[PDB]
This record gives C-alpha cells, structure tokens and sequence, in this order.
C-alpha cells in the first residue's frame, strides 16, 4: 500500500543536522515550514537539538515506530541503517542517493522486511493538501488541482524550477529515481482514484515494461486528461541520458493506443499548465475572435489552417443586432470582429451580444495596447461582463494581451479571477487545437475485440507446414514455399515457378510471355540486392541467358560451395497502371510485435515513412491507421491514374494480423512489394523468418483481448433466463439508473483502510477494464431491443497475485432468487482458476441475506466491535 | 530626395487641437517632448495657442515656408489643403487618412508640385537620433541600431506595440501605407547608406513591382543582414487583407536570391530583436553548452539535431586542464559540462579555463536556480568574468536562466551588460541556426550573371518553326512538332510515330516492339486525362484497336465535329528501372518567368512538391536547387535501384532556362514525364503553349545579366595595353589597395547636399551593381596571374531618368596619360545612349588637372565661394 507515503502520520529524519550546508537541513526546515499534523523526529548523536527539536541519538531509542523515514546521510550506511528500521517495523523509506550498486541487496532487504522504497536520487515529495513538503527543492508551492511525476532527479529539479517560476499550484508532486520498487502503473490508479486532482502530467525517459503502462493508462484515461512528453530522440542525447533508441515510432503507437496526448518542447509545456487548469471542457470546436487590429488575427488564421481547425458562422440575427453598434465596421461578415481605434465600450456591447446567441464554442479576445482602450481598464470591464452574465458558464474564453510592459497588472488580474491567458497569438490556437484533439481521441478509443468462433482445424493443416520446416531445420521460407500458409488466411499471392538452369527458365518463360522477372535462392545470404536480378522492359531471351549464367558465376566465385535449389522466375501482369506498398512486422524488445507499413524501393526506412501499430486489429483500428498514414502524406493516394481504396488495405491488415497473432513460431515478416490495383491486393515477393519453441504466446503482446468464452446463459430459480458476461465499456448509461433502485446498505465497500461508497465515477471507472488483474461479471436481461442491468459482481487482485477484493450488488425487488449466489460462484470458479490464494470482503451487520449466504457458503465472517463492520473471508485452498 | 522627411528643419502641423480625444492633440504633444532643434507651428483659426505656442489661422499666414507638413484634419479638405501647401513651396507632407478615393488627384497634385507623399493611412515616423517623434502612437522608444520597416497601420501599430513592451532601441521607424508615392525600394538605398543603423528588418504584406524591391534589396544585403517575414498564406488571411494567393513559393525564391532571410511567426521575431542586437557576428559554426542539469541540454541537442547543427570536440589539452576542477564530472568527456548542486565557483574555473583555448566559435550557459548558485549572484560572477577576460573578444556568448519569477533582474542585468538572453532552451539554438544560415546563404550569394557563351544566329532557323506556326495560327504544339526547337538546344526526345486509325497503329506498334503507349490529338479539349483512353503496357493488338475505337467514339459523343488529325503512338523503353520527374514552366504575373520541377502524376500540385526557381541559371544555382530538393525531400534520390546523377539534371535545367529566355514567344512549357536513367536524361511527352508579340524580351525579367559587349582592349598615350571593363563582385580586395595610393582631394563627392570622402564601405556598396540604374567602369592590368586596378568611373542615374551623378579616381604616379579622359568618354557614350539630359559632378578648385580635363571637353564649370566646391555641368543633348 501507498497510504504511509501519500498520508503518513509521523517522520523520522535521519541525518538531521545543524549545518546550512547539508540535505539533513534543508529537509528539516522544509517539513517544519509546511503545516504538517504530525511529529518530527530528528535522529542524530552529533547534536541535542536542531532547529528548536530535541534529538535523539539511534533508531533504536526512538519512543514509536514512525510511518515514513527520510535518509539523508551518506549511502556508505544505507545498507546498514535500513536493517535497524527493519527491526523497527517502519513501512516505507525515501533514498537520497546511491552509488547505482547495491540495487540487488536493497531489494532484497525491502522484500525481506516488507517495505516500500521510494527510488533513489529522488528530489521527493509534496502533498499541499496535507502540508507535507518532504522535499530537497528551494522553491514553494501552492494547492491546486494538476498532479504531476517526473523521472531523473536533473529532470524532476528543472521542472519544478520551471514550474515554481510558473507558480501553477499542484495537487501532488512525485519524483521517482532509479523506480527500483515503486513505478508509475502504480501510482497511476491512486491518482486516477484520486478526487484532489483533475489532470495528469508526464516526463518520462526511460521504461521498464511497457505492457502494465499501457494497461494503466488505459484504465486511468476515461477519468481525466492525460498528457505526456519524452525526450529521446536524438543520439546525443541517448547518450548522454543513457538509453536504449530505436523503438522512437512505436512509442507514437503505444501512446495512441492508451489514449494520451504528446507534446513536442517545454514552449507548449507552460501553455499546458495554463490550459490544463483555468479552462473549462469544451462542448464543440467553433471558434469566434475579436481584436482591434488586422495582423493579429491574420496571424492566428494561418495557424489554425495549419492544424485544420473550424470557425464559426454569425446568424443573421446575431449579424443584424451586432449592426448599429457602430459604422465602419464591415467585420459583421467574418468571425473576426475588426477595429482600431475600438474603446472599451464597444468590447462591451460586443461581448454582451455575442454572449447570447448559440453560434460558437469558445471565444478569443485579442488586444492590442492602445490609447483609446488602455489594458487594465478593459480587463477589469471584460472580467466584470463575463462575472454578470448568465450564459458565461457554456461558453470557453481565451485571453491574449500582446504588450509585455504594459500588460502584466491586467495578466495577474486575469489570473486571479481564473481566466486562461496566451503571451503571443498562435500560443493560444495551439492549446485551443490540443484539446479538441483531445476531445476526438477520447471519442474513438472506446474499442475491445470479439471473436464468433476463433478459427478452424484447417489452419492447423497450416501450422504443420511450419512445424516439419522446422523440423528440416529451415529458418527462413520463400514465397513458393510461402503460398498455402497466406492462402490459409484469405491471402492472394501471384503463382512462381523455379529453374535449375537457364535453359528451362527461358523454356518457361516464352511460354508465360515477356516480360519475367528473376530472382535466386542462396540461403546463406539474404541479401539477393547484392544481385539484384530484376529485369522488366524486356523480351529476349538472350539478355536472360546472360542474366541468369552471370548470376551463377557471380554466386559461385564468391562462394562455390554456396548451397542453390533452383533460381526463381515470375511472369508480370499490368504493374503500369499499379500502386506499390510495402509491408513489416517486426518484434520490438520493449513493446513486442509491430506492424510497420510504408513504400516501395531501397529508400525503405523505418523511422521516415512508415506508420506503425500495435495488434490486433479490427477493421475500424486498420481504417485510422489507413487515413493516418495518407493525411500525413507518407502515402500518396493517386499515385497512379486511379484512387487508393481503403476498405481492402484495412481488410489486408487485419488479416495479417489474424495470421501474426495466432503463430508465435514467425518472427518476421516482410512483403515487398504489395501490388494494389483498384479493388484487388496481391503479393509479389514474401519472406518470412521463423523460429522455434514458445511460451504462452499471449505474455508477449501488450494488448489482451476480450474473453467471448465465459459468456453464459442461465435460467434463473422462477425459470427466467438472462445472460452473465463479462462488463464492457458500452455498458456505462445502463450502469448509472441501475444504481438507483439499489438500497443504501449494500453500497459501502472499502478502500485504503476507510469505507467509502459507491458514486457514478467507481461505476464510470469499473467499465473500463483490463481481464487480467481486476475483473467483472454482469446479469443482463433484453427487452424491446434494450438491455436492463440486474445485477454486478467485480473482483481485484493484488500486485503479486496471493489476495483479492471482490463486491455484489444486486437491484431491489430481485431479492430471494438466487441471483447473489449464482454471481458468487462465478467469481470463485474464475478465481481459483487463476490461482489466488484467497478472497477478501466487507458488509454491515444490520444486512442479514449477504451474512446468510456467506455462512452458506460456510467460509469465515469475523464481527468488528465499535465499528459496526463485518469482515467476510473465503480460502479457496 | 528625402532629406526633408529623415531630417527637416522645420515642421507646421495643420489641425492641432486643445482637445484631447483628437490626433492633432496627440502628434503636437508627441512633437514637443522629443528634443527637436526647430519650431513647430500649429496652424488653426480654433485657437489662439495649443500646448502654450502661438497658433495661426491659414497657411497662408504662416511667417515663412515649412519643410514637413502633417495633415491631422479630416480627408474631405485633403485636397484643398495640398493645394495651398503647393502655392507656399513646402516639399513633404505626411498624410493621416483617406478614403481609398482621390488617389489619382492625390498623385496629380504631388507631381504637379514636385512634392512627396508619406502614404494615407501611416502611423508616422520616429527618428530617435535627431529628436524626431512625428508619429500617432502611444508608446516612447529610444536610440539603437536597427531600422524597421511596416506596411499597414494596423500591423505598423501592433508591432510597434510588441516592440515598445520589447523595449528594443531603433534607428529609424517608418509605417508606410497604400504606398502611393514612396515605397520601400527607395527606402532601402538610404538605409543602406546610414551609418547608425546595423540591420534591417521588414514586415511586408503586398507589393507592387518584385523587380525593383529584388534589385534594390540584392544592392543593400552586402552591407548588414536583413530579414523579412509575410503573412498572405492561407485563403482567410488573403479575404481580410484583400491580397492575391497563389504565389508563395515565388515569393521563397525571390527572397533566396536577393540574399536575405525569411521568419516564420512572431514568437522567433523578438528572438529576432534579441539576436540583431547585443550579438556579434560569428566566424564558424562550432558550438559549446554548460549547464548545471542534464535535460535542459537534451532539449537543445534535439533541436540543434533537427538543423543539422555542429557541435564542438575539446582537445586533450583542455580535457587535462578542465580535471581537477572537481571530480565526479563525467561530463568532462563531451561537449556539454553537467552538474548537478554546482556553485558559481565551479562556473567562473570552467568559463576561465574554456575561454583560453581555440576550440569552439560560440558558447551557450544554461542554470536551473538552485540553493547552491543563485541566480542574481552566478549573474554577477558571469558578468565580471566575462569583462576581465581578454579573448571575450573573439567569442559568441549566449545566455539561458530557466526561472521566469526568479531570473528578472539577473535578465535585467544581462540586458545593461549588452548580452544576448533568452526564455527558454531551443529559443537559442534557433537564433544560433538563424545566424550561422543565414552567414551560409551570404556565402554562396557572389556570382558572375552573365550570357558569356551567347549563341549562333542558326538557332534563328529554330524560331522559324515557331513563326510559321503562329503565321499559320497555331497556338500549342505537341511532341512531334516540337522535336526539332528541343533538339537546337541540346535536349534528348524519344520518337514517337501518328496513326490514322487502328489498323496501322497496331502494324507498326509490332515493329516498333511491344509494350506500346497511345494518346490523341484533339485541339478543342486538352484534357485528354479527361478521354482517359491512354492504355499502358498491355502487349495486345486488338486491346489496341478497341481503346482507339472508344477514344474515337468518345469524342464523337462529346462533339463529332472535333478535329482529329491522328492518333499519337510511342514505343517503351526500358522505363521500369527508369526513375520519372515533372518539370514545368509558367508565367507568374508578380514575377514573370518562373521554372518549377516535381515528381509525375496527378498529384502534380506545385504549392507542396513542387521546387522553383528564377531564369537565368548557371551550373551552381542548378546544382543548389537540385540539392535543396532533395533534402527537403521534395523528390527522392534513390527511388529506383540506382542514384541520381545531379550534373545531368543541371545540365538539363540550364538549357531549359537558355531556352525560355532565348524565346519569348512561348507562354507556357510542360515536360511530363521526364525519364532519368543514371546519366541519361529523356523527354517523353512534352507540350508548348505560344503566344504573339514582345515589347523587349529582357524588362519581362526580374535579373538582368552582365552585360558583356562593353568588354574593351585598349592602348594608352604611351602604348601600354590594358582593359576597361564593368565591375565585378570579385573586385573587393584589389579595390581597397587601389585606395591607398590615391591623393587625397579628388576622394571627395557630394551626397544629400553634403560633401564627404569615399571610404572602403563605399566600394565595396560600389562593387554590388544593377546595370540598369546604376554603371561602373574600371581599367585592369594583368600581371603574372593578378589584376591590378588603374583607374575608376561611376555613374548613378535618378528614378525619373532625366539627371544622374558621376565620379572618376586615378592612381597617383599614372598622370598624364589620358586614362581619365578615355573612362569619361566611355561613360559620356553609355550615358547618352542611356537616354538621359545632363551628367552632374563636383571637384576643388586647387585640383586643376580635373578641371583642365572638363575644359577640354568645354562643359560648364561654375565657382561656389566660402565652401571652395567646383561644380561641373555636362549637357549631352
């Protein structure tokens, strides 16, 4: 648990000192300057007090045991000094430094005790709500609502430095190190649970695994924004942070994936503070601007037609109300409100009549500093319209005041009020088009495989022709070779035929027609480049004969014993009028298999042009990915006199990733080139390279996909029938009328050592779901082409899988059916075959029916006596 | 002349008011808080007295004439009130406001009284240095060094604003408007001239003639840097500025050729002030960064990474000495020193020991605060160590504190010391970039424009093909016809055959050899895309004989009455390993000729791929613009199997540009597709529109070339051979030696009603020439693989062509040999061939051998007394 580190109780510091010069110091001085409700206990012989503090002189005449304890001497004792604590009985410890050795014996020191490390070379920790400032920084902070988690020390000072020197106020503010116990999938839950906070930020370096970070992203962003920012990608700077390179295009995916948001630099980073708190969300993506100067908004436009933004179209109504405000102002017809010489009475009557239509979404107000209109009086009149008006609250603002001298009074006014504000235009159509983007993303996530009936014992005929290949030992096949494995999948490839010598290849070649294409077969070199035997233009046979003797004495003089079967000839249909692609999978160490999709020719360059994603696929994933890589324009779409169909691409994809994902023995694949003509794909040249053995063959993906086969149907005790599935995320406006007709005792489960109950927010979170550490089943009934909810189970389980939590709730006049029950032993079968060890839960006293069942059931319910809690215990054994 | 306006002596102001909501008000109380040496005269019958000075009721009244004039009165009286400016004499007016009517009479008016118009709708003008604040706007500003330049009142206030709030000294400020009768080319030459001013920068929005603006900003870029930035690029833009769109990459080109720089937005514009001032110019490209944390650097590197920037490698000596300075510093083995909890101690003994060696052209110091060093005081240390170093000199210093609330004094600081500061990280390396480009592109900017090999008269029989055509009516052509003009200028076309119907078609597409590409010929539509019944690669007679039949059908159905004088047939090539290209060239109106290169297909849209240019070329603009394309990525260099070759294709580009320039007749040219194959280069359809009638073939351009038919040998009094020839860019060094050993009278000229001396800067402006407007001659010596200058002419001609200036230098201990009067008759011959009236100059009276000289020619030479000016008339005709 993370409840002594988040919340602690008391704090020993250990290596408090009366030298200015010293972390001990300043970690003193920082926890007493903070509001903190608790005990400081200062531990040190080589003084009797510091700052004002009795000291004592060991960890073991300390009065108590503590909750958290701060390391601030040297790492020579670090080994030594975290025994004593174990002895103690202390929960969790925060490092300052080590020597990058000795990672093996601190672990194995926490496991043995049972504590919690917080990484070191950590800078540390700041809850405001708490007054807790267990922190190495020189600067303050303030309470807010914007969580953040940075990664390197260097990383986590500069950061708060540009943040501090931002003064944006904070929620949390976490600094791992080394991440050796605690990481971020972790701490992502609590924050996502957490009710202080409203946004999420990142700084990330480096990974460990990226499979439980996509899955907790994925589970934390329905609740809140999220954004992220990385910084390798250049070699200099891999080596100078020293880390791992070339996965650059796959971290794009995985991002994607998870549903997050990336940013370029840190010049987007403090409109992302400013952005993050003070604006509202948006309802749409219109925009209406009003400035007193041409340029200005010129400058803006182009912008927003870089990123393919939308404005707004004024009524004729709005259009004839706004007249007679006054003349020479044709700006009536545009979005752009235009002046010069403007006072602030006319931002006025253009605010209040602006504010009553139902025209726009967001609202940008430009100013030139003037002598008509100076800043500070049209701040404060734009701040009092906005405060008296009743629509303000459906509408966004934006402010941008463009003199830095004259304008930093009315940009602190602004700010107190609580009102978003942009140094320079273009900085505010930047996060203006970021959240909108935002906004699409979190409406196309939503997505979870199914499958009608997995496949066939037809692509086990398949399979085996892999297994004898391996059998023959061959690791790598040819598209002869290749044919009935792509054809088992729905795959078209062209026929091909193979010659012993020249003789037969022309023999054959005649007889398909001019013109034929060659290529040779030398198992040890793979690269056939080096040969390079494509011919096309021509018909005779002689430039073949020529070709073909050429290549042979080439293969022999650099190797003569080189092993060659045959050398292969293909014929040639109208690749005039054709489109070519090529297509890759590939297996990333860090995120597993890839797809990789791009161009034809030697420019193939994985990191310039291909577009990457993630299996599996459904046919809308393969259509966005499709779409992507042609906006982009790393794709043309009319390269030839004919458009590129979509539809068959996406079906493409998904088959190959049908074909990846079900065979763990392929290792790699690449066609090159993919012939596309109008509605017809076809391969030209395959090769795959295989391996033996394998795991589970789930364990290596990233993504899990949906469990069809514990769907159920039941006939209910009255002879009802109804389905139990697994929770889906469509499942959400359902979920939200369930919980009305449900009584008030059964709400009440517990969290983090409190009881807590039940609100939309847990039911909005529960939806969305990994199937592999937490999971819940529904009992759903249909009518009239609707489905009604009766009743929810949920279960999760622990990091290291030996405890889990589980919660039923069933709806009013639903009682005495056996519904309960039935949902109980559902959970206790997929639990103990998961392999738990037991399961853990809570109720009130007062309920008698759930105490019954449980007693039924015969496993252990303990009583707690001044609580008014029922603790129920089941041992699966 | 300008004198009046940069620098008047006196100045009425028509319409001062005593009311303070008034633009008289405003520009009367701006006038008398500047430290003006002369009166102002407020002329008002409203008023006795405005601000305490006696006022006067009409012009008429005034006591004497005024230089400047303001017209802060409404515009109905405008032409009233010129008028009787016109009747006293006064020679420059400024006015307010006009509605965009009256231009015509407006202009009328200045001509008929030789006056001077500072366009409609200007803020004003700001002349720092003389005490001078005729301007309309609320901000002060203060003396500099750099000149700006504004087109609208409504951008000239905005950036007036954002400069103000940037605070930045100037030179001069000047806010144009409609530009009716100064314009920004004029505005150039005498900012190029100034002495006070260091650079330049423009805000440009509209033009009306590019070829003065290219030849005047090629004239004044040799002297300091200049950059520009424009907004007209997207369609919501152009409709609320009112300007034509289609012509921005015209626009890149043209500001690649007269040698300046192009910004982006505004947020890299104040890094543009911050970088014109307090920055000394580089001597290389070798860049080194300090900082006391790891990211901040790693944000650089991946920007500096993203311009292909170079960084700086340390040598073993300065590796040795910098250790010892403090251990743990692994960052003493790569070009970014890292610390961590560093003290202002380490930085002063790392600038120290850096300072000393040779190893580096610019240095970049980044700190994050921290309780160790803070930031006022690391401020301090820098700064006097800086000072008290004495290779500070020959070093670029750039500075980065990271803490917005915390760094404002240490920046003020830095600011008074005259020390380049930045924001933020990436915000230095883009200016670094800026520079060390924009030092690049005036590298490569010198060349020899010339038509050295000109041409054979036989080509004529070339422009015989197409008169006759156009005497016939013609009025394009296709490949058939067009061979011939193409091959008489070097280029390589394929044969192609015409067919009169499908059986012959097909009779000789068997001989000529499959595969076989068709097309037609109708002279009503020429969209045969549009027909579509090009078939490609198919080996089938009768495929044949039916996609002709269904192109005959075709356009019979759409107009059976359309021409068709055949069908057009064409045997492939071994195009498959062939690599396809698009060139074409168009007549931009702004411009004139412009030449545009891409790749084939449909997609053909020049705005994205296409790569443009201006004729004429040499090999090294050709070579520069392939190189550039390549780059960009606009075109791939190895999309077949093989490279491209980058000699052939310039080779290719400059006979088009021969070509185009050679013949005007031809509007528009179109190769598609163009077929690389290693060197060979080969057209395979290519289609000429042509046009009647040309005024003189060269205005047409915006280039004109050297002209060299006035390249003469010559032989002297005594006999000594040597050449009189026009200047050279190149001629810069042999100028200045030339220089020293010259008397010291004659180096005097009369420039703006002042006498002053020429100095080095003065030749070299007089080495970059327009021969249009502007002419040099010198005599040269060739001795053993120099050449040695003897003697000097110069003329420069005025706007209208009706007066211009000359000048002669001779060497000392060459008189008495003629040189003098041979350089004046050649410049008397090319002056009046010219078409002026009269030649203008100036010498002393103690100098007899000149006067002697103007004597002999016999022209009038007047006597000016208590000055000693000898001034010299030449009436040609």
């Amino acid at each position: 648990g993370l409840e002594a580190l988040l919340r602690p109780k008391s704090i020993a510091v250990i290596g408090a000192s009366m030298k200015p010069n010293r972390a001990g110091y300043l970690m003193m001085r920082n926890l007493l300057a903070g509001g903190f409700n608790g005990p400081v206990l200062p531990v040190t012989p080589a003084w009797k007090a510091v700052l004002g503090v009795l000291a004592w002189p060991d960890i073991a005449s300390l009065p108590f045991t503590p909750d958290l304890a701060v390391l601030c001497t040297n790492a020579s004792r670090n080994l030594a000094l975290l025994e004593e604590l174990g002895e103690k009985g202390c929960k969790t410890c925060i490092i300052l430094s080590a020597p990058a050795s000795q990672h093996e014996d601190l672990r194995a020191c926490a496991l043995r005790h049972n504590m919690r490390l917080l990484g070191p070379n950590s800078l540390g920790l700041l809850a405001p709500w708490q007054g807790l400032n267990a922190s190495f920084s020189p600067v303050p902070i303030k309470r807010g609502k914007l969580a953040f988690i940075s990664q390197s020390a260097a990383v986590s000072n500069t950061i708060l430095d540009w943040a501090q020197q931002r003064k944006m106020g904070f929620s949390y503010f976490i600094a791992l190190g080394d991440s050796l116990d605690i990481d971020v999938d972790e701490l992502l839950d609590y924050l996502a649970r957490d009710s202080k906070t409203s946004a999420i930020l990142l700084y990330l370096e480096q990974l460990s695994d990226a499979r439980r970070f996509v899955s907790a992203a994925r589970s934390a962003s329905r609740n809140k924004p999220i954004l992220v920012i990385k910084s390798g990608r250049s070699p200099a700077a891999q080596r100078l942070l020293n880390t791992t390179a070339g996965m650059d295009p796959a971290w794009d995916a995985a991002i994607q994936r998870a549903g997050l948001l990336r940013v370029q630099d840190t010049h987007e980073l403090f409109s992302a503070v400013e952005t993050l708190s003070h604006m509202r969300p948006l309802r749409g993506d219109r925009l209406m601007i009003i400035s007193n100067g041409a340029a200005p908004a010129a400058l803006a436009l182009d912008a927003l037609w870089s990123r393919n933004g939308k404005l707004a179209t004024l009524s004729e109504a709005t259009c004839q109300k706004l007249r007679d405000a006054l003349p020479e102002h044709v700006a009536i017809s545009n979005p752009l409100d235009l002046r010069d010489d403007a006072s602030s009475e006319h931002y006025i009557k253009t605010l209040d009549i602006l504010l009553h239509s139902q025209d726009f979404d967001a609202l940008m107000v430009i100013h030139s500093p003037s002598a008509a209109a100076p800043a500070t009086e049209s701040a404060q009149v734009l701040i009092e319209a906005v405060k008296h008006h009743p629509r303000s609250k459906y509408v966004s603002l934006l402010t941008n005041w463009c003199g830095e001298h004259s304008s930093q009074e009315a940009r602190r006014l602004f700010s107190e009020a609580g009102l978003p504000t942009y140094r320079t235009p273009e900085g505010t159509i930047t996060a203006f088009m970021h959240m909108v983007e935002y906004r699409r993303n979190q409406k196309q996530l939503r997505e979870t495989p199914a499958l009608p009936s997995n496949l066939t014992s037809n692509t086990a005929e398949a399979h085996l022709l892999l297994q004898q290949a391996i059998a023959e030992g061959a690791t790598s096949l040819d598209t002869h070779e290749v044919q009935p494995i792509l054809q088992a999948y729905g795959m078209n490839t062209l026929p091909t035929w193979i010659a012993s010598d020249s003789t037969e290849a022309v023999h054959i070649a005649e007889q398909i027609g001019y013109p034929v294409a060659l290529k040779l077969r030398s198992p040890d070199i793979p690269h056939k480049s080096e040969v390079q035997g494509v011919m096309l233009y021509l018909r005779t046979a002689n430039e073949v004969q020529q070709a073909a003797n050429a290549i042979f004495d080439r293969v022999k003089m650099a190797w003569p014993q080189a092993r060659v079967h045959g050398l292969l000839v293909q014929s040639m249909a109208n690749r005039a009028g054709a489109q070519e692609l090529r297509v890759v999978v590939e297996h990333d160490p860090v995120f597993g298999p890839l797809i990789m999709l791009g161009e034809g020719g030697v420019e193939w360059r994985p990191e310039d042009q291909a577009v990457v994603a993630l299996p599996p696929l459904n046919m809308n994933l393969a259509r966005y990915l499709v779409i992507q890589g042609i906006k982009s324009k790393k794709i043309r779409a009319r390269s030839a006199l004919r458009p590129l169909d979509v539809a068959g691409l996406s079906q493409l994809l998904v088959q190959v990733s049908n074909l990846i994902v079900d065979c763990p023995e392929i290792q790699r694949l690449d066609i090159h080139p993919l012939l596309a003509s109008g509605s017809e794909f076809t391969a030209l040249d395959v090769t795959l390279d295989i391996s033996p053995f394998e795991g589970d063959n789930e364990s290596r993906l990233a993504v899990r996909p949906y469990p069809h086969q514990l769907e159920e149907w039941v006939e209910l005790k009255n002879g009802e029938r109804c389905l139990f599935r697994p929770i889906l995320p469509e499942d959400e406006p359902q979920l939200q009328q369930f919980i009305s007709r449900v009584t008030k005792e059964d709400l009440y489960y517990r969290y983090f050592s409190e009881i807590n109950e039940f609100t939309h927010e847990d039911l909005a979170n529960m939806t969305q779901i990994d199937y592999d550490r937490e999971m819940a089943f529904v009992a759903v009934r249909r009518i009239d082409q609707t489905e009604e909810i009766l009743g929810v189970t949920r279960a999760i389980s622990d990091p290291d899988n030996i405890d889990a939590e589980f919660a039923v709730l069933v709806r009013s006049d639903l009682k005495g059916l056996g519904l309960g029950r039935r949902l109980m032993e559902k959970l206790i079968t997929y639990t103990r075959d998961h392999g738990l060890q037991r399961l853990n839960g809570i109720t009130m006293p007062n309920n008698r029916g759930m105490v019954a069942l449980a007693r039924k059931l015969g496993f252990n319910v303990d009583i707690q006596l001044e609580e008014g809690i029922v603790g129920l215990t089941l041992n699966l054994a």
